[PDB]
């Protein structure tokens, strides 16, 4: 009933921290509100699908921490199929293996250039200290996207891309924020890897194993069905309180739930206003994740690796990967219904999306078989109580530089982790682990077992999944823009 350090929440994060404090031999205790551990990663396990993930799914080069961690728990990885052509759906026509207009294409590549080149000036660790932090944060992704682009086409492309990447609509998010986000993932090419093929990987057996495996290492030290609702940090013995009125006592809390639900807690004494805001004012993105299963892998039969970037207003699925199991079994297709459409289509009955979707995929892969699915799993994170959304927190304009600077500041004995508070790959599981270990080492450092300078450990690049530093073609760097080519006439 009494402990060294509590961790509130049992996602990849609060768990990464629990294991690490354990490593050192500190009494840990992890209260998670759900029946399960795993949070935004969640592995529905049923005889129709064997395993299938419904949240955190894809790992990739430079995401060493999670790769490291998962490997150690005894979890293997595998490559996501992209051998065959990539479908492009627009104007109601299909294009295989695709990113045709020049001045568009200028606008295209110059956009994505200006995004990276623009990002160079952003301090991953304190993005609100970029040079133009005040001007970009006041701006919106759309405004900027608009400024950068002259073609619709590419301006459009920009859009789902914001959508695809932070499950949110452009007009909603900071300019600065997006920029810093695509940055701290290592910038366009990392974030949206694979143009005529590349590297996404899934954990074999579903990534919910990462969390589960740890819950073993801890065993009874993880209490489930335990929402935390008060954290009276007053006297030298912290008193945490839960929903069911089960108290606990400790010397270090660690908040590991995300910032909205953090916001939901009663801390006595109050978190200081500066942050108390920042917590209220971050929202979570919008996504439905959608498994279509098939008997036959048909889309392969047709010469599509089973992946389509679909850019048409009514289509429900925005983006698609293949989700066939590693060993050829259970052919499938994994889509994303997201952002604004995710709010639009979540009001619907399961069996009505399932149709809508199928009839899209139908007219895209051009194969009637699409009309005849065999199973359909979906998960709607809009409608998660203990997550608010997927993938992450996101930043509405001006918030970043107004309160942003807190995000992760330790208050009292209540340190803060969770993929929000990450620095590298923040928003993804990789970032989850980053935060947990960090928070842990803080508590740890406060106990003495770790140094100050010791609290931010670098991350040896997995010898297993080795990231390759990018490459930018001549013309990539040296073609004009529309903005430009005019001053060339002009
Ligand atoms: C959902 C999702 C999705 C759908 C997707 C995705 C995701 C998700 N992600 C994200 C992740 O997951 C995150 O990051 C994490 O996981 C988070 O974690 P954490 O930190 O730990 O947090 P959480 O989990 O939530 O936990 C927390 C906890 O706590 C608790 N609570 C609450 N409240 C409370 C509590 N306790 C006590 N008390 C109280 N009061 C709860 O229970 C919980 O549990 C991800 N990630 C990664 O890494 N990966 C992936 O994949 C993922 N996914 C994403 C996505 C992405 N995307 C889509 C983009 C990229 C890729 O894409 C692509 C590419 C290519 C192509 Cl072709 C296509 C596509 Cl699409």
């Amino acid at each position: 009933h009494m402990f060294d350090v509590v961790v509130i929440g049992g996602g990849i994060s609060g768990l990464s921290a629990a294991k690490l404090l354990t490593e050192y031999g500190v009494s840990v205790l992890v209260l998670e509100a759900r029946d399960r551990v795993g949070g935004r990663t969640y592995t529905i396990r049923n005889e129709h699908v064997d395993y299938v993930d419904v949240g955190g799914a894809y790992v990739g080069p430079t995401q060493n921490r999670i790769l490291r961690l998962s490997k150690e728990l005894g979890i293997e990885t595998y490559k996501v199929n992209v051998s065959e052509r990539l479908v492009q759906y627009v104007k109601g026509k299909t294009y295989p293996f695709r990113g045709w207009n020049p001045i568009a294409y200028l606008d295209y590549n110059n956009l994505w250039r200006t995004i990276d080149n623009m990002g160079k000036e952003i301090p991953t660790d304190a993005p609100w200290e970029a040079q133009h932090a005040d001007k970009w944060d006041k701006m919106t992704m759309k405004e900027l996207i608009d400024k950068i682009c002259w073609t619709k086409t590419a301006r459009r492309f920009a859009y789902l891309f914001v959508n695809i990447n932070v499950t949110s609509e452009p007009h909603e998010v900071s300019a600065l924020w997006f920029l810093w986000y695509v940055k701290q993932c290592g910038g366009t090419t990392r974030i949206f890897s694979v143009t005529n093929g590349g590297q996404e990987r899934k954990f074999v057996g579903g990534s919910g194993q990462v969390s589960e495996r740890i819950m073993d290492l801890l065993g009874d030290q993880v209490k489930l069905n335990h929402p935390v609702t008060h954290v009276d940090q007053s006297s030298d013995n912290i008193i945490i309180e839960t929903l069911n009125h089960e108290h606990y006592e400790c010397k270090y809390v660690i908040n590991a739930i995300p910032p909205t639900l953090t916001a939901k807690i009663h801390f006595r004494p109050e978190l200081p206003a500066e942050r108390n805001q920042l917590i209220q004012r971050l929202p979570m993105g919008a996504v439905i994740k959608c498994m279509m299963y098939y008997k036959e892998a048909f889309w392969k039969k047709k010469d599509y690796c089973g992946c389509m970037i679909i850019e048409d207003e009514d289509a429900p699925i925005s983006i698609t990967l293949d989700d066939t199991k590693p060993d050829g079994s259970l052919p499938a297709i994994m889509g994303f219904i997201l952002a604004r459409k995710a709010d639009r289509l979540a009001k619907l009955h399961k069996e009505i999306r399932k149709k809508k979707i199928c009839e899209l995929y139908a007219k895209v892969l051009g194969s009637q078989e699409a009309l005849h699915p065999v199973h359909y799993e979906e998960k709607n994170w809009c409608e998660e109580q203990y997550s608010g959304g997927c993938y992450t927190a996101y930043f509405p304009p001006g918030i970043m530089t107004q309160y942003g600077r807190v995000i992760r500041q330790p208050v009292g004995r209540i340190f803060f982790a969770g993929t929000e508070t990450a620095t590298k790959w923040s928003g993804y599981m990789e970032g989850a682990v980053e935060a947990g270990e960090r928070a842990a080492r803080e508590v740890l450092n406060g106990l003495g077992k770790v140094t100050e300078k010791d609290i931010w450990v670098q991350e040896p690049e997995s010898k297993d999944v080795p990231a390759v530093e990018i490459t930018h073609t001549f013309w990539e760097r040296n073609l004009p823009s529309v903005s430009g080519l005019l001053k060339i006439i002009g």
